């Protein structure tokens, strides 16, 4: 799996174990992403942090 990330080259091949891509948002600023990359499990969202995860190359 390959996921998009904020730092160049803007994408990265996930190590074994990480089969999900994710994007993290901070409330009162959804338009702007805070973190993007590979992950093992989709973190639970809260009132202050939101997570969106997908499982195909560069889907995040």
């Amino acid at each position: 799996l390959k996921c998009n990330q904020l730092i160049p080259p803007f994408y990265k091949t996930c190590a074994a174990g990480k089969n999900l891509c994710y994007k993290m948002f901070m409330v009162a600023a959804p338009k702007v992403p805070v973190k993007r990359g590979c992950i093992d499990v989709c973190p639970k969202s809260s009132l202050l942090v939101k997570y969106v995860c997908c499982n195909t190359d560069r889907c995040n």
